């Protein structure tokens, strides 16, 4: 374990990661580095890591537990490792700015995506941070902002018209909705261990703030869902095949373009649990 | 006699009737007025008859009146303006707007004599800016308390709209240059009451200068749309002699442009006001 090569992609988000091989267990110095330029640049990027759902989910077995969607499907015998096969049959639904699974109590802390399968061209994810984003609010919209709660609902991400081909499948949403009430959550979000202050709602799953007003609140969100596509605040990453991404789920809003089909793309994500967000000044 | 007043709601309006405003009125009856104003913000009595001359003596008891240098005013009365309408003078009073709010002081409120109007149409609508800010969250009052924005004189006077003559162009550019932009608080304090208001009006109101260009631009085209909620408002259906007093520090007016090619004539005194300002 001697030391990564991080090279930043930008002044306040992303980075290239060489020097770590994720095929094979990674020594305490290097997980602990790779841990740090996550939390540090948010989203890492390490290419040609042809690594196994196996290998994936016990790499993300180190940061902490594992979630389980309660929607995409596994990897055959990884049970934790979703499968985003998308195609004609299945057309992408990440091309919406989103935080992963903030509709339960301990949205994740954090994911590993893999890129399995790829288009020729298209597709790409770009990653928008929440720290940015916060900073670039003028003090009196951080102190309007702040102590307010959104509430997130799957369902916004999750309609129950998309999931009706199959009576299974339809039956998977149902016990999917029944176990994910909407929730609240920080409107502004005291990272756990940095102690930064980030934006924490994200148009994929925040339905409205519910310390204001209706209209106060469309308002409100109408802003800060389109104050976070500013691109000072992005990276955007050009898929190669056997690429992996890490970010921290915690600080960040991810979207996928969906300029691909009729190709067919798949890519593996290890989802690792954080804990209850909370805004502390 | 002691004047009836009728409130038209529970924020804003009210109808006055037992003042003859062709003559003077009783202390007493201008107290009840002048309080009426105050706490309705806009009242309306019906049936005055009133000569410019007594408009103005009725005008000058709330304050300083303004002498427009630019509108006719009204026979021998240099302090009422003839608002005459019609299809060679077209209505452009219909936007939300606090009257001249682009100066340093702006009119603390005025007073409106309906002298000839068109069958119909010409409504007048003027929306409470107390009602509106105490509508407003906690979390809202605290955010725009304090805050400042720019009012300027060009939003209601675009450019574009005055370079039809190579020449008589450069004259919008002589009224710009007059009237700089400048600021007034976007929560304002009531100089009499002490009742907070929201004061910023799509009429001249370019931005919140405190927070950013994009939290502005979200902030205005929300309260834009908040002041314009039926329930802060009070609308007024004219009949000739109509008089309606308001209180310009606290409320924005908005008069309808549909009846054209009827005329429409108006006589106006202007109450000059102070400078605004907030105080929690
Ligand atoms: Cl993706
Ligand atoms: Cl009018």
């Amino acid at each position: 374990s001697e030391r990564l090569s991080i090279t930043p992609l930008g002044p306040y988000i992303g980075a290239q990661i060489s020097g770590a091989d994720l095929t094979r267990p990674l020594s305490d110095n290097q997980f602990e580095q790779l841990y740090h330029a996550v939390l540090r640049h948010q989203v890492v990027f390490l290419r040609d890591q042809a690594i196994t759902p196996q290998q994936q989910r016990a790499l993300a077995q180190r940061f902490g537990e594992l979630h389980i969607h309660p929607v995409y499907p596994h990897a055959e015998g990884v049970d934790e490792i979703i499968v985003l096969d998308t195609h004609n049959d299945n057309p992408p639904d990440n091309d919406n700015w989103h935080t992963d699974v903030t509709f339960i109590e301990t949205p994740p802390a954090g994911a590993i995506l893999a890129a399995k399968e790829l288009p020729s061209t298209g597709g790409d994810t770009l990653w928008t941070s929440g720290i940015a984003a916060y900073e670039a609010l003028s003090v009196p919209f951080r102190q309007l902002l702040s102590g307010l709660r959104a509430e997130h609902d799957f369902r916004k991400s999750f309609p129950e018209y998309k999931y009706r081909k199959t009576e299974e499948e339809h039956q998977r949403w149902r016990e999917a909705v029944a176990k994910n009430p909407p929730l609240l959550h920080p409107v502004v979000r005291t990272h756990p261990v940095s102690g930064k202050q980030a934006l924490f709602v994200n148009e994929g799953f925040t339905t409205r703030i519910v310390d204001v007003s209706e209209k106060e609140s469309e308002a409100l969100l109408s802003f800060l869902f389109a104050h976070i596509t500013k691109p000072e605040f992005q990276v955007r990453w050009r898929w190669q095949p056997n690429d992996i991404a890490i970010w921290d789920n915690r600080v960040t809003q991810h979207y996928a373009n969906a300029d691909y089909l009729p190709q067919r793309r798949i890519m593996h994500r290890a989802t690792i649990l954080g804990d209850k967000p909370f805004y502390r000044a």
